[PDB]
DNA sequence: ATGGGTCCT
DNA sequence: AGGACCC
Protein backbone atom coordinates (compact mmCIF):
# COMPACT_ATOMS: atom_id res chain seq x y z
CA UNK A 1 0.00 0.00 0.00
CA UNK A 2 2.51 2.61 1.16
CA UNK A 3 5.62 1.02 -0.29
CA UNK A 4 9.39 1.61 -0.27
CA UNK A 5 10.90 0.32 -3.47
CA UNK A 6 14.54 0.49 -4.53
CA UNK A 7 15.75 0.33 -8.16
CA UNK A 8 19.40 -0.70 -8.61
CA UNK A 9 21.13 0.14 -11.87
CA UNK A 10 24.74 -0.91 -12.55
CA UNK A 11 27.15 1.64 -14.00
CA UNK A 12 28.17 0.96 -17.66
CA UNK A 13 27.57 -2.71 -16.96
CA UNK A 14 29.39 -4.58 -19.78
CA UNK A 15 32.33 -2.16 -19.61
CA UNK A 16 32.50 -2.62 -15.84
CA UNK A 17 32.69 -6.36 -16.36
CA UNK A 18 35.44 -5.95 -19.06
CA UNK A 19 37.43 -3.56 -16.86
CA UNK A 20 37.37 -6.00 -13.95
CA UNK A 21 38.66 -8.82 -16.23
CA UNK A 22 41.39 -6.64 -17.72
CA UNK A 23 42.42 -3.82 -15.28
CA UNK A 24 44.60 -2.59 -18.16
CA UNK A 25 41.48 -1.07 -19.70
CA UNK A 26 40.31 0.54 -16.44
CA UNK A 27 42.17 3.82 -16.93
CA UNK A 28 41.51 3.95 -20.71
CA UNK A 29 38.54 4.96 -22.91
CA UNK A 30 36.62 1.71 -23.39
CA UNK A 31 33.87 0.63 -25.76
CA UNK A 32 32.15 -2.73 -25.73
CA UNK A 33 31.48 -3.75 -29.31
CA UNK A 34 28.86 -5.94 -30.94
CA UNK A 35 29.18 -6.24 -34.69
CA UNK A 36 29.30 -2.61 -35.92
CA UNK A 37 27.92 -1.19 -32.65
CA UNK A 38 29.37 0.27 -29.48
CA UNK A 39 26.62 -1.00 -27.17
CA UNK A 40 28.12 0.62 -24.07
CA UNK A 41 31.30 2.36 -22.98
CA UNK A 42 32.93 3.40 -19.71
CA UNK A 43 32.56 6.91 -18.26
CA UNK A 44 35.97 7.86 -19.67
CA UNK A 45 34.68 7.32 -23.25
CA UNK A 46 31.41 9.12 -22.43
CA UNK A 47 33.49 12.24 -21.64
CA UNK A 48 34.96 12.08 -25.14
CA UNK A 49 31.55 12.04 -26.88
CA UNK A 50 30.95 8.30 -27.09
CA UNK A 51 27.26 7.40 -26.57
CA UNK A 52 25.60 4.02 -26.01
CA UNK A 53 24.55 2.22 -29.20
CA UNK A 54 26.82 4.49 -31.22
CA UNK A 55 28.28 3.42 -34.57
CA UNK A 56 31.84 2.03 -34.31
CA UNK A 57 32.83 4.50 -37.09
CA UNK A 58 31.27 7.45 -35.23
CA UNK A 59 32.85 6.41 -31.92
CA UNK A 60 36.46 5.94 -33.07
CA UNK A 61 36.25 9.12 -35.16
CA UNK A 62 34.92 10.89 -32.04
CA UNK A 63 37.59 9.10 -29.99
CA UNK A 64 40.71 7.65 -31.73
CA UNK A 65 42.13 6.53 -28.35
CA UNK A 66 38.99 4.37 -27.85
CA UNK A 67 39.84 0.77 -26.91
CA UNK A 68 37.26 -1.76 -28.13
CA UNK A 69 36.53 -5.17 -26.64
CA UNK A 70 34.07 -7.63 -28.15
CA UNK A 71 30.90 -8.17 -26.15
CA UNK A 72 28.90 -10.40 -28.48
CA UNK A 73 29.25 -13.41 -26.16
CA UNK A 74 27.04 -12.49 -23.22
CA UNK A 75 28.23 -15.37 -20.95
CA UNK A 76 30.23 -13.36 -18.42
CA UNK A 77 27.77 -10.44 -18.24
CA UNK A 78 24.94 -12.95 -17.66
CA UNK A 79 26.92 -14.66 -14.86
CA UNK A 80 27.72 -11.35 -13.14
CA UNK A 81 24.10 -10.32 -13.63
CA UNK A 82 22.85 -13.28 -11.56
CA UNK A 83 25.49 -12.74 -8.84
CA UNK A 84 24.03 -9.23 -8.35
CA UNK A 85 20.46 -10.47 -8.17
CA UNK A 86 21.43 -13.28 -5.79
CA UNK A 87 23.20 -10.80 -3.50
CA UNK A 88 20.11 -8.54 -3.43
CA UNK A 89 17.80 -11.50 -2.69
CA UNK A 90 19.71 -11.95 0.61
CA UNK A 91 18.34 -8.56 1.64
CA UNK A 92 14.75 -9.38 0.64
CA UNK A 93 13.80 -12.50 -1.36
CA UNK A 94 11.44 -10.68 -3.79
CA UNK A 95 13.80 -9.21 -6.37
CA UNK A 96 12.60 -8.40 -9.90
CA UNK A 97 15.14 -8.31 -12.73
CA UNK A 98 14.90 -5.88 -15.62
CA UNK A 99 17.48 -6.88 -18.22
CA UNK A 100 20.96 -7.85 -17.11
CA UNK A 101 21.84 -4.80 -15.07
CA UNK A 102 18.70 -3.58 -13.21
CA UNK A 103 16.83 -4.92 -10.17
CA UNK A 104 13.84 -3.80 -8.11
CA UNK A 105 13.48 -4.84 -4.45
CA UNK A 106 10.42 -4.12 -2.29
CA UNK A 107 12.05 -2.87 0.93
CA UNK A 108 8.85 -2.10 2.79
CA UNK A 109 8.86 -5.12 5.17
CA UNK A 110 12.58 -4.57 5.81
CA UNK A 111 11.95 -0.84 6.53
CA UNK A 112 9.13 -1.67 8.98
CA UNK A 113 11.26 -4.28 10.81
CA UNK A 114 14.05 -1.76 11.16
CA UNK A 115 11.57 0.88 12.40
CA UNK A 116 10.05 -1.47 15.03
CA UNK A 117 13.56 -1.79 16.51
CA UNK A 118 14.27 1.96 16.97
CA UNK A 119 13.33 3.91 20.12
CA UNK A 120 11.69 7.36 20.40
CA UNK A 121 14.96 9.31 20.60
CA UNK A 122 16.39 7.02 17.89
CA UNK A 123 14.01 8.50 15.28
CA UNK A 124 15.60 11.93 15.75
CA UNK A 125 18.41 10.68 14.55
CA UNK A 126 17.41 8.94 11.27
CA UNK A 127 19.51 10.28 8.39
CA UNK A 128 19.59 9.97 4.60
CA UNK A 129 22.24 8.15 2.74
CA UNK A 130 22.96 9.80 -0.64
CA UNK A 131 21.02 12.50 -2.44
CA UNK A 132 17.48 13.72 -1.74
CA UNK A 133 15.75 14.44 -5.04
CA UNK A 134 15.23 18.16 -5.76
CA UNK A 135 17.13 18.90 -2.57
CA UNK A 136 13.82 18.63 -0.70
CA UNK A 137 13.78 19.28 3.04
CA UNK A 138 13.33 16.22 5.23
CA UNK A 139 10.58 16.27 7.86
CA UNK A 140 11.48 13.63 10.46
CA UNK A 141 7.98 13.86 11.88
CA UNK A 142 6.60 12.61 8.54
CA UNK A 143 6.48 8.77 8.80
CA UNK A 144 6.72 8.52 4.98
CA UNK A 145 9.92 10.58 4.98
CA UNK A 146 11.25 8.34 7.80
CA UNK A 147 10.49 5.10 5.92
CA UNK A 148 12.06 6.43 2.70
CA UNK A 149 15.20 7.49 4.59
CA UNK A 150 15.53 3.96 6.04
CA UNK A 151 15.04 2.76 2.47
CA UNK A 152 18.03 4.92 1.43
CA UNK A 153 20.19 3.38 4.17
CA UNK A 154 19.28 -0.13 3.00
CA UNK A 155 20.03 0.97 -0.59
CA UNK A 156 23.50 2.15 0.48
CA UNK A 157 24.13 -1.18 2.28
CA UNK A 158 23.13 -2.96 -0.93
CA UNK A 159 25.50 -0.85 -3.02
CA UNK A 160 28.32 -1.34 -0.50
CA UNK A 161 27.82 -5.15 -0.51
CA UNK A 162 27.77 -5.21 -4.33
CA UNK A 163 31.03 -3.29 -4.23
CA UNK A 164 32.66 -5.27 -1.40
CA UNK A 165 31.59 -8.74 -2.59
CA UNK A 166 31.33 -8.32 -6.35
CA UNK A 167 33.56 -5.32 -7.29
CA UNK A 168 30.60 -3.60 -8.95
CA UNK A 169 29.46 0.00 -8.80
CA UNK A 170 25.87 1.17 -9.48
CA UNK A 171 23.11 3.70 -8.83
CA UNK A 172 20.03 3.28 -6.68
CA UNK A 173 16.74 5.19 -6.47
CA UNK A 174 14.38 4.81 -3.57
CA UNK A 175 10.69 5.77 -4.00
CA UNK A 176 7.09 4.73 -3.28
CA UNK A 177 6.76 2.75 -6.50
CA UNK A 178 8.74 1.08 -9.35
CA UNK A 179 8.21 3.87 -11.88
CA UNK A 180 9.48 6.54 -9.54
CA UNK A 181 12.34 4.42 -8.13
CA UNK A 182 13.52 3.80 -11.66
CA UNK A 183 13.16 7.43 -12.75
CA UNK A 184 14.97 8.71 -9.64
CA UNK A 185 17.85 6.17 -9.67
CA UNK A 186 19.27 7.97 -12.68
CA UNK A 187 19.26 11.54 -11.33
CA UNK A 188 22.85 11.28 -10.00
CA UNK A 189 25.27 9.04 -11.98
CA UNK A 190 27.63 7.24 -11.85
CA UNK A 191 27.83 5.39 -8.53
CA UNK A 192 25.38 7.51 -6.55
CA UNK A 193 21.92 7.15 -5.12
CA UNK A 194 18.85 9.30 -4.73
CA UNK A 195 15.68 9.22 -2.68
CA UNK A 196 12.38 10.71 -3.79
CA UNK A 197 10.14 12.26 -1.12
CA UNK A 198 6.40 12.42 -2.02
CA UNK A 199 6.25 16.24 -2.40
CA UNK A 200 8.82 16.22 -5.20
CA UNK A 201 7.07 13.56 -7.29
CA UNK A 202 5.47 16.03 -9.72
CA UNK A 203 8.82 17.73 -10.10
CA UNK A 204 10.48 14.41 -11.13
CA UNK A 205 7.83 13.46 -13.71
CA UNK A 206 7.71 16.97 -15.24
CA UNK A 207 11.52 17.04 -15.42
CA UNK A 208 11.24 14.53 -18.32
CA UNK A 209 11.40 16.09 -21.79
CA UNK A 210 10.25 13.17 -23.93
CA UNK A 211 7.17 11.05 -23.37
CA UNK A 212 9.26 7.99 -24.37
CA UNK A 213 11.39 8.57 -21.22
CA UNK A 214 8.52 6.99 -19.27
CA UNK A 215 9.29 3.26 -18.69
CA UNK A 216 6.41 1.51 -20.39
CA UNK A 217 6.06 4.00 -23.20
CA UNK A 218 8.12 2.69 -26.05
CA UNK A 219 8.88 3.43 -29.68
CA UNK A 220 5.48 2.55 -31.14
CA UNK A 221 3.36 4.11 -28.35
CA UNK A 222 5.43 7.34 -28.42
CA UNK A 223 5.04 7.61 -32.22
CA UNK A 224 1.31 7.04 -31.81
CA UNK A 225 1.17 9.75 -29.12
CA UNK A 226 3.17 12.16 -31.34
CA UNK A 227 0.60 11.69 -34.14
CA UNK A 228 -2.07 12.73 -31.61
CA UNK A 229 -0.20 15.92 -30.69
CA UNK A 230 0.92 14.56 -27.29
CA UNK A 231 4.53 15.59 -26.63
CA UNK A 232 5.08 16.36 -22.97
CA UNK A 233 4.14 14.46 -19.85
CA UNK A 234 1.51 17.17 -19.14
CA UNK A 235 -0.09 16.71 -22.64
CA UNK A 236 -0.54 13.01 -21.79
CA UNK A 237 -1.82 13.83 -18.27
CA UNK A 238 -4.44 16.20 -19.71
CA UNK A 239 -5.40 14.37 -22.96
CA UNK A 240 -8.99 13.02 -23.27
CA UNK A 241 -9.06 9.49 -21.79
CA UNK A 242 -11.74 8.56 -24.34
CA UNK A 243 -9.77 9.52 -27.45
CA UNK A 244 -6.72 7.83 -25.95
CA UNK A 245 -8.65 4.59 -25.22
CA UNK A 246 -10.00 4.55 -28.77
CA UNK A 247 -6.54 5.07 -30.26
CA UNK A 248 -4.49 2.71 -28.12
CA UNK A 249 -7.05 0.49 -26.41
CA UNK A 250 -8.46 0.46 -22.89
CA UNK A 251 -5.33 -1.23 -21.46
CA UNK A 252 -2.48 0.82 -22.96
CA UNK A 253 -4.32 4.13 -22.57
CA UNK A 254 -5.29 3.67 -18.91
CA UNK A 255 -1.85 2.31 -17.92
CA UNK A 256 0.30 4.99 -19.58
CA UNK A 257 -1.95 7.89 -18.57
CA UNK A 258 -1.66 6.60 -14.99
CA UNK A 259 2.12 6.42 -15.50
CA UNK A 260 2.07 10.07 -16.70
CA UNK A 261 0.89 11.05 -13.20
CA UNK A 262 3.70 9.04 -11.53
CA UNK A 263 1.16 6.40 -10.45
CA UNK A 264 2.19 2.76 -10.68
CA UNK A 265 0.68 0.04 -8.49
CA UNK A 266 2.54 -2.92 -10.07
CA UNK A 267 4.08 -5.21 -7.48
CA UNK A 268 7.73 -6.12 -7.40
CA UNK A 269 7.60 -9.70 -8.80
CA UNK A 270 10.16 -12.40 -7.96
CA UNK A 271 11.97 -13.08 -11.25
CA UNK A 272 13.53 -16.33 -10.02
CA UNK A 273 15.29 -18.49 -12.62
CA UNK A 274 14.85 -17.47 -16.30
CA UNK A 275 11.82 -18.48 -18.49
CA UNK A 276 14.06 -18.98 -21.50
CA UNK A 277 17.66 -19.26 -22.76
CA UNK A 278 18.49 -18.05 -26.23
CA UNK A 279 21.50 -17.50 -28.51
CA UNK A 280 21.53 -15.08 -31.47
CA UNK A 281 23.78 -14.20 -34.38
CA UNK A 282 23.28 -11.42 -36.88
CA UNK A 283 24.98 -11.13 -40.29
CA UNK A 284 25.03 -9.13 -43.55
CA UNK A 285 23.67 -12.09 -45.54
CA UNK A 286 22.61 -15.71 -45.27
CA UNK A 287 21.30 -17.17 -48.54
CA UNK A 288 22.34 -20.84 -48.32
CA UNK A 289 20.52 -23.53 -46.31
CA UNK A 290 23.84 -25.33 -45.81
CA UNK A 291 25.32 -22.25 -44.14
CA UNK A 292 22.10 -21.69 -42.13
CA UNK A 293 22.40 -25.25 -40.76
CA UNK A 294 26.03 -24.54 -39.72
CA UNK A 295 24.92 -21.31 -38.10
CA UNK A 296 22.09 -23.09 -36.23
CA UNK A 297 24.53 -25.79 -35.10
CA UNK A 298 26.81 -23.26 -33.40
CA UNK A 299 23.88 -21.58 -31.63
CA UNK A 300 22.76 -25.03 -30.47
CA UNK A 301 26.12 -26.03 -29.03
CA UNK A 302 26.30 -22.87 -26.89
CA UNK A 303 22.71 -23.33 -25.79
CA UNK A 304 23.38 -26.96 -24.83
CA UNK A 305 26.35 -25.81 -22.74
CA UNK A 306 23.95 -23.56 -20.78
CA UNK A 307 21.10 -26.12 -20.84
CA UNK A 308 22.37 -27.73 -18.43
CA UNK A 309 24.44 -25.89 -15.85
CA UNK A 310 21.23 -24.53 -14.30
CA UNK A 311 20.20 -28.20 -14.27
CA UNK A 312 16.63 -27.85 -15.54
CA UNK A 313 15.54 -28.66 -19.10
CA UNK A 314 13.53 -26.89 -21.87
CA UNK A 315 10.32 -28.43 -23.18
CA UNK A 316 10.09 -26.32 -26.34
CA UNK A 317 12.44 -25.11 -29.05
CA UNK A 318 11.88 -22.01 -31.20
CA UNK A 319 13.76 -20.72 -34.23
CA UNK A 320 13.64 -17.00 -35.09
CA UNK A 321 14.69 -15.49 -38.44
CA UNK A 322 14.94 -11.94 -39.78
CA UNK A 323 14.74 -11.46 -43.57
CA UNK A 324 15.60 -8.60 -45.97
CA UNK A 325 10.09 -7.56 -38.07
CA UNK A 326 10.95 -11.13 -37.19
CA UNK A 327 9.36 -14.48 -37.89
CA UNK A 328 9.42 -17.65 -35.77
CA UNK A 329 8.41 -21.29 -35.55
CA UNK A 330 8.32 -23.40 -32.43
CA UNK A 331 7.47 -26.98 -31.43
CA UNK A 332 7.91 -29.20 -28.38
CA UNK A 333 11.21 -31.04 -27.79
CA UNK A 334 10.58 -34.85 -27.67
CA UNK A 335 10.83 -36.24 -24.13
CA UNK A 336 13.62 -38.72 -25.02
CA UNK A 337 15.62 -35.71 -26.23
CA UNK A 338 14.72 -33.70 -23.10
CA UNK A 339 16.33 -36.08 -20.58
CA UNK A 340 19.78 -34.38 -20.68
CA UNK A 341 24.50 -37.25 -28.56
CA UNK A 342 21.61 -34.76 -28.49
CA UNK A 343 22.86 -32.48 -31.33
CA UNK A 344 22.00 -34.66 -34.35
CA UNK A 345 18.23 -35.14 -33.36
CA UNK A 346 18.04 -31.47 -32.35
CA UNK A 347 19.28 -29.86 -35.68
CA UNK A 348 16.79 -31.78 -37.88
CA UNK A 349 14.00 -30.39 -35.69
CA UNK A 350 15.37 -26.87 -36.24
CA UNK A 351 15.86 -27.36 -40.01
CA UNK A 352 12.29 -28.60 -40.40
CA UNK A 353 11.30 -25.38 -38.54
CA UNK A 354 13.64 -23.39 -40.83
CA UNK A 355 12.15 -24.87 -44.03
CA UNK A 356 8.57 -24.13 -42.89
CA UNK A 357 9.41 -20.41 -42.78
CA UNK A 358 11.93 -20.33 -45.59
CA UNK A 359 11.19 -21.73 -49.03
CA UNK A 360 14.73 -22.97 -49.69
CA UNK A 361 14.16 -23.75 -53.39
CA UNK A 362 13.45 -20.01 -53.76
CA UNK A 363 16.26 -17.42 -53.23
CA UNK A 364 16.25 -16.02 -49.66
CA UNK A 365 18.18 -13.41 -47.66
CA UNK A 366 18.44 -13.71 -43.85
CA UNK A 367 20.14 -11.25 -41.53
CA UNK A 368 19.46 -12.98 -38.18
CA UNK A 369 19.30 -16.47 -36.69
CA UNK A 370 18.15 -17.20 -33.15
CA UNK A 371 17.48 -20.43 -31.26
CA UNK A 372 15.43 -20.34 -28.07
CA UNK A 373 15.05 -22.98 -25.40
CA UNK A 374 11.89 -22.12 -23.53
CA UNK A 375 9.09 -23.58 -21.37
CA UNK A 376 11.50 -24.89 -18.72
CA UNK A 377 10.08 -27.33 -16.22
C1' DA B 1 20.90 -1.29 -34.71
C1' DT B 2 23.14 -5.79 -30.77
C1' DG B 3 22.12 -9.84 -27.95
C1' DG B 4 19.38 -10.70 -25.19
C1' DG B 5 14.86 -10.82 -21.90
C1' DT B 6 9.56 -9.97 -20.14
C1' DC B 7 4.37 -10.49 -20.48
C1' DC B 8 -0.03 -10.06 -23.29
C1' DT B 9 -3.26 -10.95 -27.38
C1' DA C 1 3.25 -16.52 -33.78
C1' DG C 2 3.29 -11.96 -33.35
C1' DG C 3 3.68 -7.77 -31.05
C1' DA C 4 4.49 -4.47 -27.28
C1' DC C 5 7.83 -3.43 -23.80
C1' DC C 6 12.55 -3.40 -21.08
C1' DC C 7 17.83 -3.54 -20.82
C1 LIG D 1 19.69 -0.72 -24.04
C2 LIG D 1 20.70 -1.79 -24.31
C3 LIG D 1 21.55 -2.25 -23.30
N1 LIG D 1 22.45 -3.21 -23.57
C4 LIG D 1 23.37 -3.72 -22.52
C5 LIG D 1 24.67 -2.92 -22.44
C6 LIG D 1 24.68 -2.35 -21.02
O1 LIG D 1 25.96 -2.37 -20.40
C7 LIG D 1 23.68 -3.17 -20.22
C8 LIG D 1 22.93 -2.24 -19.25
O2 LIG D 1 22.25 -1.22 -20.01
P1 LIG D 1 22.03 0.29 -19.46
O3 LIG D 1 21.83 0.33 -17.94
O4 LIG D 1 20.95 0.98 -20.27
O5 LIG D 1 23.41 1.03 -19.78
P2 LIG D 1 24.79 0.88 -18.97
O6 LIG D 1 24.78 0.06 -17.68
O7 LIG D 1 25.79 0.39 -19.99
O8 LIG D 1 25.21 2.43 -18.69
P3 LIG D 1 24.63 3.34 -17.50
O9 LIG D 1 25.75 3.74 -16.56
O10 LIG D 1 24.01 4.54 -18.16
O11 LIG D 1 23.56 2.61 -16.71
O12 LIG D 1 22.78 -3.70 -21.20
C9 LIG D 1 22.52 -3.77 -24.88
O13 LIG D 1 23.37 -4.67 -25.13
N2 LIG D 1 21.73 -3.35 -25.89
C10 LIG D 1 20.81 -2.40 -25.66
O14 LIG D 1 20.05 -2.01 -26.56
MG1 LIG E 1 20.83 3.41 -17.01
MG1 LIG F 1 23.13 0.49 -16.09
Amino acid sequence: SSRVIVHVDLDCFYAQVEMISNPELKDKPLGVQQKYLVVTCNYEARKLGVKKLMNVRDAKEKCPQLVLVNGEDLTRYREMSYKVTELLEEFSPVVERLGFDENFVDLTEMVEKRLQQLQSDELSAVTVSGHVYNNQSINLLDVLHIRLLVGSQIAAEMREAMYNQLGLTGCAGVASNKLLAKLVSGVFKPNQQTVLLPESCQHLIHSLNHIKEIPGIGYKTAKCLEALGINSVRDLQTFSPKILEKELGISVAQRIQKLSFGEDNSPVILSGPPQSFSEEDSFKKCSSEVEAKNKIEELLASLLNRVCQDGRKPHTVRLIIRRYGRESRQCPIPSHVIQKDVMTPMVDILMKLFRNMVNVKMPFHLTLLSVCFCNLK
